[PDB]
C-alpha cells in the first residue's frame, strides 16, 4: 500500500510532535505514575528480584545458576542507549521493550531477561513501571553478587509506543564503517548526534573498530563514544571492569544458527527472537553476540580479578567457537568455572575492549590504580553505576522513594533548596511594574525569558529556566543568547532583584531565576495592552539561583541551541533542512504542532528574533501580540521568491506592484507551504481568531516557562 | 534516517488507531463544529461566494469570466474518492486539502480553485469548515449558473491530519494497468476496496481504458468505477452530463511543460502547484489534464446543450494541443465560445468518456430519455449531485442548516421519528430482568448486540445498532450473525417488547432497536456479576425500528462483516493477514488500541465467538467478565505452535508436559507477539487490574452501542 512517505519522502514528518496521545496510552487521564510508586513496597519487590536471581527456567537456564549478569547486561543496555547530543535514548522510558531497541543485535537476549521480570511486573502492575524495574532489576542483580550500590530512585513512567530517534541512516544492520550512509568521516569522527561506532550496537565493537582487534585503535572509539554518553575516562574504565567482573558472553557455536530477532519472529515466538538452531539452542549452548568469553574465577560474586587477571597474564589473540576475535591468557591454567558442568574449567579470556583497559596509556593509570586500590574501584563503579542509569532522569525533584541517594552530584545541574518565603501576587504586580517602568522593551524582556526557558529538552529533562543558568558560563556566552544584550538586560533586572530583597522583611526574596521569568511574562502583557487586550499573563514562583560550582560548563555545552527557529536563528550550515529542524526542537521541547505554530507567530512579532532580524517579521506593529503573522503569511495578494544572494530566504513582493513587503526564511514559510501547517495556520489567521490566538499564546507560553518545574508536579 | 518501517515492512502499524488526537486539533477540546456552524450566517455565505464566481484573479484568471466550471469540478473530486466497499474517501472531512490527494494529478489545479476560497473560509473562520465549504461552493457554482439544486446539508468538521486510506500499491502515478502492482486480475477486475482505474485518478481515464479511446469499452469502466461509488447507471448518467453541461479542459501545450505537484513544490509555492512553463502559464493557456474539450455553447449557464451535441452531431477522433485523445464534430460549425477571446469560435468537442453515454445500449437508453425530457434530467442530476456529495455524511440527524432537503430518501438508510415517551431507569431495569428470566444466555445476548451495533463505520457513518436492521434482510441472513441462533434470540426479545409495550400507558413504548442493545448490556452485567461483580451498563434509549421497505439490500451488501476479528470470524481466505483486518476494523470502529485490546479479550470470554468456537477462550469460567485472555495469553508457562492442518491456527501447551491447554488464531496471538499490543495486553493481565480490566471493557462496548447516536450529538 503505497504511502505519502513513498511519494514524497522527503516531506516534513510531523507525527513526531503528536507521539504519546492519550490515544495510545491505556492508562486514564489522570493516572499518576508517581503517586502509585510512592505506594510500592520497594523492599517487597526487590525481595522477589533477589529469589528470581537463582529461580532458573529452562527455556533460558541461568549461566552459574545465577541470572545475576544477564540482568546487569540487561540495565547497562537499557541505560547505554543516551546520547548527551539531545539527550534522547537511555532508560528513563523503559524503550528496550518496542523497536527498534527490542531487535537491535547488541540487544540479543534481552527479550529472555525482559520476559524473566513478567512475573514480577504482573503482581505489582501499574505500582511500578518497566522502566524503572529494568533499573531494579540491575541493582538488585549487583547486591545479590556482594556490589552495594550508591542508591536508587523511582519515577521512570512507561511510554507506549517507540520514540521517533535518529539512529543513523543505514540499511544494514552492523554495517561497518565507509558505505553509503557511512557514520564516520574524516579522521574517524562520528556524526552527531550518534553515539555508538555501527548500526545496533550500544557503542563499540567488542572486536574492535571494524572488527579490527587492536585494543589501542579500541580505545579510541571507546572513548569517543562513552564522552557522547557524558562518561569520562575514569567513569568509562569504571564501568567496564566492574561490569566484566560479572558473568559471560555466549558464542557456543556459529552465528548462522541463529533466526530472526524479535520483530521478525513468528507469531508463535510470542514476543521473542534469535531462536537458535545450535544444539540446544540455550544455556550450555548459548549464541548471544558470538563471542566466548567468561572474565573471572567467581562470575556470580564480586571480585578483584578482573585487574588481577588483565594485568597478571600476556595476551594471544584467538578465535571463538562461532570465529570472532578474542584474547586468551599465555600460559595460564584452566581457572575460570564453566557455567553448567561442574567437571569443566577454562582460561582467562578478554575482550579486544577489554585489553583497550590497559594497553590505552590514560586507561592503563586509572586500571592500575584500581587495581592497586580497590576500594577506590569500587567507590568509582557504584557511582557511576548511578549516573549511568539516571543521567536521564531530569532534576532531583523527580527521584523517588526510600533508596535515593542524598549526596547532590555535578551531572545532575543541581538546584539549592529554597529555604525563605517565596513573592506573592501583590509582589509579582510591583516586580512587574519596576520591571515595566525600567524601560526594558517587549523585545529583551521576551527574548531573555526565551533564552532562559527553551534550553529545556523532555529527552533527559536537562535544561530550562530553573537555576538562572543563563547568567552564567557558558550560557550567558551563547551567540543565540545575544551575549551583549543579554548583559545589559540582567544587569537592570539584577538591579530591580537587589532592590527589592533589601526593601523586604521576614526572609522573602526573589530569585533571579523567577524575575527573569516574571520579567518575560511581563513583556508578554505589555505586548498584549500593545495591542489592545487585556491579559493576565500567569506566574509561578520557586525557582533558584545556582552557583558556577554548580553548573559543569562541559556538560552544558551540549544544550546550545545551534538551531531555533523560534527565534530564527541557525549557527551554521547544515545538511538538514530548517524545518526539520524546528520540529526537531519543538519536540524536544514537548510541543504539539499547534502549540509549535502559536509559539513561533507569536515570537516572530513580539520581536524575538536573534539579531532583529526583521526575517518573519510579519507585522506593522512590532511588539504588540497580535495574530499579523498568520494573516500576513496566508495573504495571497504577496508572491514569494528565494532571493539571488542566499536560496533559504525569500522576498514577498505584491503581487500587483512589484514592491517589496516582507523577507522570511524557511522556517517562516514553511506554515504557508507544509499542508499541514498551513492548515493550523489558517486557523489563527482568521478574522475570529485573535482572541484565540492571544489565549494560545499565553498558554504555551506558559507551559515554555514551566517545562523544568518538576517541584510543583 | 531508518526507521521501523524499513527495518520490519511487513509488521502491524498501529498509528493508524491514534491519528486525530487532541495533540494535532487546533481548536480546543469543548469545541463543538455544529454548534458554529448553526450560528453561521449561511445566505451571506452564499451572497459571497456568488460575487467571487465572476470575480477573476490575475494568477489563475477565470475562463469565460466565470469560476463556476472550476468549482463544480472541485467539489465533485471532493466527493468522488468515495469508495462503498470501506466507506473511505467522500468529502465528509475535507480530505482534498491534505497529502495525498492535494496532489493527486486528477486533482491538478484544484489547489487554485481552494486558494481563491481563502478569503470566505478567513472571513467566516471556524463557524464553516473547509469540508462544508467546498460542497457550498460548487452548490452555489451551480446555483449561479441557473441550476435549481436540491438542497444542501452543513456538519462536516474539518480533520487536521490524512486519512489512512488505501489508495493501491502502484508506485508511478497514473501506471497503467497490468504492471508488477496492477490492481487489475482476470477478466478486467478491479481489487477492492479501490474505486478507481489508475493510481491518482478519480474514477476513470477520460481518453478511455488504459488510453485506449473506444467508448463502448470506456463505458464497462465508468459502469464499474461508478457502481462502486454507490451510483447506478441513472445517477452516472445525470451526473456527467450535468457535469460536463459546464466549464472546460485545459490542455493548451504539451503536457512537459507542467511541474511538481503541490506536495513535491518549492516551498516558495506556498502550497501551490503544476507550476506550467506553457506561455503566460495560466488561462488561456492553462494546463490541466490535456484534454482541451468544451462541451457547451454555454459554459457559464445551464442548459440542455451537451445532449443536443452529443445526439446531433457525429464525431471523429482528434489529438489536443498536449497529444490526448478526444474528439470533434467536423461537420459543425465553429459555435463554441472561446475563454478568452470574444472574436474566437470553436467546433464542439467531447471526450471519449462522453461518447459512453451515447454508445454504451444501456447508457443510451438513459441519455435519450434525458435529451428528449431535460426536466427529467434536471431533477435527475439535483438528487445525483446531493447524494454524491453527503454520500458520506451519516444518519440524517448530523444534517444542519436551512437547506437541508425534507424528502427522506433510500439512500440515506433512513430511521423513522420517535413519536412516543421514551424508557426511563426503572423500565430498563425492568426490562434487563425479564430478559435475564427468558433463559437467553450470556453469550446470546453479547453477540447479538455485538452482531447488532459493530456494523457502524466512520468512514461513512452507515451502520449500527439504530433501526434494529439486524432482524431485516440481508443482515439476518449473513453467516457471521448465525442466522438460527439470531432468528431464536429475536423470537424471545420480541415476545419480550410485546409484553411490556402491552402493559404501558400513555403511549410508553420500547422499540425492539433499543431492546436489542439493553439486552447486550444485561448480558454484560451478568457476565460481571458471575465473575463476583456488581456493574451498571450505561444505556440510553432512542432508537427506532426501520421497515424492510426503508432498507435498500444491495446498499447494504457492502457492510456485511466478512472478517471480524472481534468474534474470531473470517469468512473465506484473504491476502491479508488476519490481525491486519483487525485493526482495520477496529480504525473503521472508531476504537484506539487500547480499546481495541479491552474489547476483544472481554469478547472472548463472554462467548462472542461465531460458532461457538473455543479459539482464544482462555478461560475456565466462560460467560464470565474477567481478564482471563490476557492472563492465560500472557503466561510462559503454555508454548504456542502453528497446526499441520492449518498453519492460521496455534495450539498452546503446557511447557513441562506438553499437555493441550487452549488453541487460537492470529487474532488471539498477536496480542501476544507485536510489541505494542503485548504491552497493552500486560496492563490487563497484571494482578491489580480486574477493576480497571471491568471498567474499561463497559466503557468501549458502551462506546460501540452508541456509535450511530447523533441524535444524542
Ligand atoms: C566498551 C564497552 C563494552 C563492550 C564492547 C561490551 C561488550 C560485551 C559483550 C560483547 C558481551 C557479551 C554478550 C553475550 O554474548 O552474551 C557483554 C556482556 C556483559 N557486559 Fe559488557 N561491554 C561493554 C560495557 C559494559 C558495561 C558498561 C557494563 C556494566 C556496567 C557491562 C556489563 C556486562 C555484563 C554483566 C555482561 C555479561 C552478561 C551475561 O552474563 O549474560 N559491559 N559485554
Ligand atoms: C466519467 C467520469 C468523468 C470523467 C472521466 C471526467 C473527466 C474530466 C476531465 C478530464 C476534465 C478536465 C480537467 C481539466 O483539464 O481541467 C473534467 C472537467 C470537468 N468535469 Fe468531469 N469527468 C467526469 C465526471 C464528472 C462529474 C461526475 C462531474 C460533476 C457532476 C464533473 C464535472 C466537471 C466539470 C464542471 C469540469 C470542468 C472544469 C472547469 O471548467 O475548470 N465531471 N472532467
Ligand atoms: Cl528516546
Ligand atoms: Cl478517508
Ligand atoms: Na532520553
Ligand atoms: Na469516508
Amino acid at each position: 500500500g503505497t504511502s505519502n512517505r513513498d511519494w514524497w519522502p522527503n516531506q516534513l514528518d510531523l507525527s513526531i510532535l503528536h507521539r504519546h496521545s492519550s490515544l495510545s496510552d491505556p492508562m486514564g487521564k489522570d493516572f499518576n505514575y508517581a503517586q502509585a510508586f510512592e505506594k510500592l513496597d520497594l523492599a517487597a519487590v526487590k525481595r522477589d528480584l533477589h529469589a528470581l536471581m537463582t529461580t532458573s527456567q529452562d527455556w533460558w537456564p541461568a549461566d552459574f545458576g545465577h541470572y545475576g549478569g544477564l540482568f546487569i547486561r540487561m540495565a547497562w543496555h537499557s541505560a547505554g542507549t543516551y546520547r548527551t547530543a539531545d539527550g534522547r535514548g537511555g532508560a528513563g522510558e523503559g524503550q528496550q521493550r518496542f523497536a527498534p531497541l527490542n531487535s537491535w543485535p547488541d540487544n540479543a537476549n534481552l527479550d529472555k531477561a525482559r520476559r524473566l521480570l513478567w512475573p514480577i511486573k504482573q503482581k505489582y502492575g501499574r505500582a511500578i513501571s518497566w522502566a524503572d524495574l529494568l533499573i531494579l532489576t540491575g541493582n538488585v542483580a549487583l547486591e545479590s553478587m556482594g556490589f552495594k550500590t550508591f542508591g536508587f530512585a523511582g519515577g521512570r513512567a512507561d511510554t507506549w509506543e517507540p520514540e521517533d530517534v535518529y539512529w543513523g541512516s543505514e540499511k544494514i544492520w552492523l554495517e561497518l564503517s565507509g558505505g553509503p550512509n557511512s557514520r564516520y568521516s574524516g579522521d574517524r569522527q562520528l556524526e552527531n548526534p550518534l553515539a555508538a561506532v555501527q548500526m545496533g550496537l550500544i557503542y563499540v565493537n567488542p572486536e574492535g573498530p571494524d572488527g579490527n582487534p587492536d585494543p589501542v585503535a579500541a580505545a579510541r572509539d571507546i572513548r569517543d563514544t562513552f564522552a557522547r554518553m557524558a562518561m569520562n575516562d575514569e567513569e568509562t574504565v569504571a564501568l567496564i571492569a566492574g561490569g566484566h567482573t560479572f558473568g559471560k558472553t555466549h558464542g557456543a557455536g556459529p552465528a548462522s544458527n541463529v533466526g530472526a530477532e524479535p520483530e521478525a519472529a513468528g507469531i508463535e515466538a510470542q514476543g521473542l527472537g534469535w531462536k537458535s538452531a545450535y544444539r540446544t539452542g540455550k544455556g550450555a549452548d548459548a549464541i548471544t553476540g558470538g563471542l566466548e568469553v567468561t572474565w573471572t574465577t567467581t562470575p556470580t560474586q564480586w571480585s578483584h580479578n578482573f585487574f588481577e587477571n588483565l594485568f597478571g597474564y600476556e595476551w594471544e589473540l584467538t578465535k571463538s567457537p562461532a570465529g570472532a576475535h578474542q584474547w586468551v591468557a599465555k600460559g595460564a591454567d584452566a581457572v575460570i568455572p564453566d557455567a553448567f558442568d561442574p567437571s569443566k574449567k577454562h582460561r582467562p579470556t578478554m575482550l579486544t575492549t577489554d585489553l583497550s583497559l590497559r594497553f590505552d596509556p590514560a586507561y592503563e593509570k586509572i586500571s592500575r590504580r584500581f587495581h592497586e586500590n580497590p576500594e577506590q574501584f569500587a567507590d568509582a563503579f557504584a557511582r557511576a553505576w548511578f549516573k549511568l542509569t539516571h543521567r536521564d532522569m531530569g532534576p532531583r525533584a523527580r527521584y523517588l522513594g526510600p533508596e535515593v541517594p542524598a549526596e547532590v552530584l555535578l551531572w545532575q545541574d543541581p538546584i539549592p533548596a529554597v529555604d525563605h518565603p517565596l513573592i506573592d501576587a501583590a509582589d509579582a504586580a510591583e516586580l512587574k511594574a519596576k520591571v515595566l517602568a525600567s524601560g526594558l522593551t517587549v523585545s529583551q524582556l521576551v527574548s531573555t525569558a526565551w533564552a532562559a526557558a527553551s534550553t529545556f529538552r523532555g529527552s533527559d529533562k536537562r535544561g530550562g529556566a530553573n537555576g538562572a543558568r543563563i547568567r552564567l558560563a557558558p550560557q550567558k556566552d551563547w551567540e543565540a543568547n545575544q551575549p551583549e544584550q543579554l548583559a545589559a538586560v540582567l544587569e537592570t533586572l539584577e538591579a530591580i532583584r537587589t532592590a527589592f530583597n533589601g526593601a523586604q522583611r521576614g526572609g522573602k526574596q526573589v530569585s533571579l531565576a523567577d524575575l527573569i521569568v516574571l520579567a518575560g511574562c511581563a513583556g508578554v502583557e505589555q505586548a498584549a495592552k500593545n495591542a489592545g487586550h487585556a491579559v493576565t499573563v500567569p506566574f509561578a514562583p520557586g525557582r533558584a539561583d545556582a552557583s558556577q560550582e554548580q553548573t559543569d560548563v562541559e556538560s552544558m555545552a551540549v544544550l546550545e541551541p545551534v538551531a531555533d527557529g523560534f527565534r530564527n536563528y541557525l549557527k551554521g550550515k547544515y545538511r538538514v533542512p530548517a524545518e526539520v529542524l524546528l520540529v526537531d526542537k519543538a519536540q524536544l521541547l514537548t510541543l504539539s504542532a499547534p502549540e509549535m505554530t502559536v509559539l513561533l507567530g507569536g515570537l516572530r512579532v513580539l520581536g524575538a528574533n536573534v539579531g532583529q532580524s526583521r526575517h518573519g517579521v510579519f507585522t506593522a506593529r512590532e511588539q504588540a501580540l497580535t495574530n499579523d503573522f498568520f494573516v500576513n503569511l496566508l495573504d495571497m495578494g504577496t508572491e514569494w521568491k528565494p532571493t539571488a544572494a542566499d536560496a533559504d530566504v525569500f522576498e514577498g513582493r505584491d503581487r500587483a506592484t512589484g514592491e517589496l513587503k516582507w523577507t522570511g526564511t524557511r522556517v517562516d514559510l514553511v506554515f504557508g507551504s507544509h499542508s499541514q501547517l498551513r492548515a493550523l495556520a489558517e486557523v489563527y489567521g482568521s478574522a475570529d481568531a485573535q482572541e484565540k490566538f492571544v489565549r494560545d499564546f499565553v498558554a504555551v507560553w506558559n507551559k515554555v516557562m514551566n517545562l523544568d518545574r518538576f517541584d510543583l508536579a
